[PDB]
């Protein structure tokens, strides 16, 4: 008695190599409802069987087949619950297969199916798709990830590139993917599945510092044909050491969203958008982002990652992307990660470790070390151990330990969950303003190795300590820091787009400065002796927080506590 | 110490340290041993305190000394006294992060501290995560240790921050003292009793066995053959 | 003339991927000739099989005892020869035994006269590994799906060695998600063989082979340790100190507990007797001339064929059929730290 | 004082000196000259003996007064080093000969070359 209807139009999308396209959806319900809602699925042949919750990872809807994303009928069409009448408007990326567009009734909780669509396609559902560059294993190296339908009998993948209007050649790519049985639990496992296609990774070597470079995308399929991406474009690293304005975006946790403002599982980043474009919006000005830990929030609804690997194209198929992996890649009970949340969704780090190439020894571990220019980046992983006695800390010791701090001056650590200092309410009622554990062990390295700067993730929020040792500060300034500060500056950098977190009603004596709010933090070495940071918020793009550290070599030599070389009384 | 740097403390009164200076040492009484640290000197791991303390508390056959008791003057477990919340903190910076290895590793039942000046209870512990339930009695294998600040015996009272934590079961801004009484090998009491009357206001009992101590838990699981 | 060869997978990557390994191939002459140090009766037939299967065979190890030579150095051209047909397309994978390396007074473990006054020379220059330094021949490589962590038995590989540092590092470094199948290899027994010799000096290993290294093998989870050195095959069940971790004899499902251990030492050398002991965990013994035969269908598949040298036919196998949560759960010695936090 | 001297071009590009890199088949040329890399970009032009010469990078350091640490190197004794370049001559066969020479593409699209 419903007699309903749900159609989709254009049916095919995107010509001229468009992996984007708009879609609408004109539906029909005879005894119409205000929780009525449309699913978008893909592939298109889903099941709308009840596959009820098995944990608090797998929600409503309920479904044995998990929506792409989903939007109540009466979003845009106002007059819905009345009429029986809607339309909707959807931005649909390109992620291999094809989808279907379904209409329920009863709501997310207890849905029933009632009607669904025709099928719509991109003409080329293979196509190869969101680059991703990273810094690869060598300063001259950089990586270019991305994903297609294509497998290696398929056809044979590659990136042809060169210098800017200069000779190019091809490169080949290593080909990964992974299935449904890689997934450790529920929903990834489960109600989240979606097949990920083929990531590819491709090394473009010997690499000139500051060159200009295009790259381009390419599967010689076995009929003889290739298939190419558009062109795209930049800018080498420098060689580390060298003097020259450089500019780093850090921040954790921006998570993903829709544009078209459609639901979707783990829809609880909403500052994800705005920091996207402001990030967008001063590209010109930005050479480098690490996104340090909680990447889209999947959390075992698979298809969002390529959902976040289309976001953050405009950036990162232009300037390396770097991430680290935090408690929603990574954490599962039972799977040898320090933490044993269920804050993955049974993904248990596969997506992240597959989906993002970082130049780590073991991808499985994800701690790494990477160089731009004067600066260098140690980052750790904060979901398995980092303790004194751990492979975890000799390798951050080690990391710390290697750079030259004459020519790279600016000796930045980054981790996900919070080791430093945090005044998060979280933290404080469990009676720590730190993950337990976080500090005591690495503050050693963090002071011997005078690490500049430490950031953090995880804690949605942005704080800021003084330079500090073993909780005291060791210098009072606010912002204009001058020669040795005998301390490290920690700075929580968590509010890049998922739910703010709120402060414990606490202000500590190290504690100089809080946002509550979404944003993200921006460091500018200006030479060897002059480092601004500033903190921008994700709404304006602008300043709220800054400081700077004028310093020369001299300072970083001289002792500080607990960190003064051995010497010899000798001549 | 206003210039004294331990030499009346370690002249009038005497411990059975083996270097007085260091003031750290073992003493049992019946069923109780007791390992007491020196918190004016370093205790991380990889020090000469750390190793003693190890010792001490590998040492005390525990069918026979079922209660294993650690003292300190700073608070080295938790506390939530508005000093150490003010430096972000719920201890000494460093406090329990080494030692707790070994406070969970030997079982101790209960850490004792004073420093901060009023009386607070924890549930059994370990990473600032509380391993049972009770508020009271307390049997069997409890997965964690008790921390138990009781400072309160006389100078000035300290006031607590404006936090409740989730391992803080009872708190006292008044002067006090524990009393702990052990009735037979299965069975230990804790009183606090406040200075002003010598009353019991807040208590516990541990009621558990032998086999109970050496049932395994977290962080404290001894190595096994396959072999028979 | 001209070569050719098919490149590697990329690590990781997921495609059938087969791998043969054996022990102690030796030499012979085809034209039937007698030569020094003659004793490989099964030599020419290892090597037509392997050659024979060639088309499904996409990278070889011969785990120690390489020629036998014995300081008759004009046979290590012979073996080059008679390999040819083999590594000339696919590589060849070499590690050190004692007929290789063994020499009293010079820095071997094992002080036998066993390599005839060469102490590794030969093999060391004959033979390229991608050792860090190749006078050690330990060294690590992968395969796609396989990686290979390569001991060289003719020096020591206690804790507190070299050697075990190395072999450690290795275990570690290899992300189990891409690269789930782990495998051991050495030349003398550091695991289990009801070798007679072994027997009669009261251990079924070499003394102190697998005390200190099972550590690391639990720890990181190696799938299957395969040894050369006794002229036979045996294989173990899932082991770990010396008491079986799973019941099944071929299908092995989900976590297994414990390592493998397999001797493939049948590749062409005399055979070597069995003691009359029929242990707990000796699951398939063959007193014959034989190799394996390891097969990664997928990242969740793994076969092992056993097949004799005179037929090349399949005489024993077994299957392992687990995913990448099966690796990351605890086993016995091989549980990772955790935190109450959250 | 007399009159000024100078060379034609103070910033050519001078006194290379080598060092073996970090694999034996990799050779280091470390040279200075006065042409940061907004001035030219630098280069070395190299192959073997007669053969073919292909162009390679080179990464671009310095050091500031204020990099020393004291005197007379940070007063007194102080004076600009110019530009420090290092280029990796890497897939080397051994005992080969080969050629080489430094260059400078200054952003006018000339080439000053060694
Ligand atoms: C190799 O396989 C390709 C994938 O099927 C072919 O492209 C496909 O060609 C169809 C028309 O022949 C067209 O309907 C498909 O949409 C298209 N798919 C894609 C991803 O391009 C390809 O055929 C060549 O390209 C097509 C578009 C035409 O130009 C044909 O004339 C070409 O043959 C196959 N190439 C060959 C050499 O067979
Ligand atoms: C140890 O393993 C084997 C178990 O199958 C035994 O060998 C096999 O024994 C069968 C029945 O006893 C017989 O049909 C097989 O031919 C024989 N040999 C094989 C499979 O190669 C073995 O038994 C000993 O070995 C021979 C000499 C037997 O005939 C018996 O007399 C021996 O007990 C087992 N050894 C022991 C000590 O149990
Ligand atoms: C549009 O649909 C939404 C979603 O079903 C309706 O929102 C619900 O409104 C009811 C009544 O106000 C509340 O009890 C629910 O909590 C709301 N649910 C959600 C998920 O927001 C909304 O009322 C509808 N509006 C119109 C004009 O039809
Ligand atoms: C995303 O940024 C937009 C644009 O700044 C925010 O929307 C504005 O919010 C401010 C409050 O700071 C209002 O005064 C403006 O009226 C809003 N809109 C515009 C178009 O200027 C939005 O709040 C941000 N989203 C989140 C979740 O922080
Ligand atoms: C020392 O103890 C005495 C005796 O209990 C306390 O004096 C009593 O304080 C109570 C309040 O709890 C009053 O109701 C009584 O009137 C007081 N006196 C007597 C003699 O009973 C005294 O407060 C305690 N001192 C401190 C500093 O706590
Ligand atoms: C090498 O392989 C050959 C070929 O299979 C083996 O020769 C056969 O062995 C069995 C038993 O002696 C006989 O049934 C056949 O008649 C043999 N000869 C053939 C088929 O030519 C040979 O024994 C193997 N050599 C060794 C040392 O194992
Ligand atoms: C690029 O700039 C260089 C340096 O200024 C030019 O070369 C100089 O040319 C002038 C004549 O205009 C001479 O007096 C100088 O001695 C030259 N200097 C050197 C170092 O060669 C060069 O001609 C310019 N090229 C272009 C295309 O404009
Ligand atoms: C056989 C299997 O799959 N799993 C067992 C598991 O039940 C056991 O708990 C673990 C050791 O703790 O060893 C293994
Ligand atoms: C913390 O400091 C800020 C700024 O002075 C203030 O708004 C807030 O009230 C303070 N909180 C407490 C508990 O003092
Ligand atoms: C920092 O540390 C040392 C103590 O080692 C102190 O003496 C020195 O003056 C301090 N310098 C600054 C710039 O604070
Ligand atoms: C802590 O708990 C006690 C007892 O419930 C109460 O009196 C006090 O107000 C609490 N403080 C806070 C900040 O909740
Ligand atoms: C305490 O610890 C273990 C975990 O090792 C748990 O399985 C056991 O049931 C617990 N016992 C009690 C009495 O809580
Ligand atoms: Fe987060
Ligand atoms: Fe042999
Ligand atoms: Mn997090
Ligand atoms: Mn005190
Ligand atoms: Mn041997």
């Amino acid at each position: 008695d419903e007699h309903a209807y749900i159609k989709a139009t254009p049916n095919v999308l995107g010509f001229e190599g468009h992996y984007t396209e708009w879609v609408t959806l004109q539906y029909s319900n005879n005894k119409p409802s205000i929780d009525d809602w449309i699913g978008v699925f893909s592939p298109a042949n889903f099941s709308a069987s009840t596959c009820p919750g098995e944990n608090k990872m797998t929600n409503p809807p309920f479904l044995c087949s998990a929506p792409i994303k989903f939007q109540y009928a009466n979003f845009s069409s106002h007059s819905y619950k009345d009429t029986g009448k809607g339309s909707l408007k959807l931005q649909l990326i390109n992620q291999r297969s094809d989808f279907s567009f379904a209409l329920f009734t009863g709501g997310l909780t207890n849905p029933k199916l009632i009607a669904v669509s025709n099928k719509v396609s991109f003409v080329n559902p293979n196509a190869p798709v969101y680059p991703r560059l990273a810094q690869g294993k060598t300063w001259d190296e950089i990586t270019v990830t991305w994903t297609s339908g294509y497998d290696i009998n398929d056809a044979e993948p590659f990136v042809e590139w060169g210098p800017k209007e200069g000779n190019l050649v091809k490169t080949p790519a290593g080909t990964l993917t992974f299935d449904r049985n890689t997934m450790c639990g529920a929903p990834a496992r489960t109600v989240g599945w979606r097949d990920p296609g083929y990531i590819h990774t491709s090394f473009l070597k010997e690499l000139w510092p500051n060159r200009e470079y295009t790259y381009k995308l390419g599967h010689r399929l076995f009929n003889g044909t290739t298939i190419w991406s558009k062109e795209y474009h930049f800018k080498a690293s420098p060689y580390p050491g060298q003097s020259s304005v450089q500019r780093v975006v850090i921040f954790g946790d921006m998570g993903k969203a829709e544009a078209d403002g459609s639901n979707e599982y783990n829809n609880f980043q909403p500052g994800s958008l705005n920091t996207t474009k402001q990030i967008i919006q001063d590209l010109e000005d930005i050479d480098i982002v690490f996104h340090i830990g909680d990447l889209c929030y999947a959390n075992g609804y698979i298809s969002q990652w390529d959902q976040f690997t289309a976001q953050i194209e405009p950036i990162a198929s232009t300037v390396p992307y770097m991430t680290a992996s935090g408690n929603h890649e990574r954490d599962w009970p039972g799977t040898g990660s320090f933490y044993g949340n269920l804050d993955s969704g049974g993904e248990c780090g596969v997506p992240a470790q597959t989906m993002f190439f970082v130049p780590a020894e073991n991808r499985e571990k994800f701690w790494y070390s990477t160089d731009y220019g004067m600066f260098r980046f140690c980052i750790a992983h904060t979901e398995l151990d980092w303790r004194k006695g751990t492979e975890q800390y000799e390798f951050i010791e080690k990391c710390l330990a290697s750079v030259d701090r004459q020519k790279q001056p600016w000796l930045i650590f980054l981790a996900h969950r919070v080791l430093g200092y945090s005044s998060a309410g979280f933290y404080v009622q469990e009676g720590s303003f730190e993950e337990p554990m976080g500090r005591e062990d690495l503050q050693h390295l963090w002071q011997k190795y005078k690490v500049d700067i430490a950031m953090y993730g995880h804690v949605h929020n942005y704080e800021r300590t003084c330079p500090i040792y073993q909780n005291v500060c060791t210098n009072k300034e606010k912002h204009n820091y001058k020669g040795n500060l005998n301390g490290t500056i920690h700075v929580v950098v968590g509010g890049g787009g998922a739910s703010l977190a709120e402060f414990a009603p606490i202000n500590t004596t190290w504690s100089i400065f809080k946002d509550h709010d979404f944003g993200f933090v921006k460091l500018t070495a200006f030479d060897h002796s002059n480092l601004l940071l500033e903190y921008r918020k994700s709404s304006d793009g602008q300043v709220y927080d800054s400081f700077t550290i004028s310093r020369d070599y001299r300072d970083i030599l001289a002792c500080s506590v607990d960190s003064c070389p051995t010497t010899t009384l000798a001549s």
